């Protein structure tokens, strides 16, 4: 039940977690 990317839809590792307003994307995704 791992959170996928808003934008790419991979899992966000936590090493990842992209700041946008609620939610977790990649560096790419932002
Ligand atoms: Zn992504």
């Amino acid at each position: 039940m791992n959170p996928n990317c808003a934008r790419c839809g991979k899992i966000v590792y936590p090493t990842e977690k992209v700041n946008c307003l609620d939610k977790f994307w990649h560096k790419a995704c932002f």
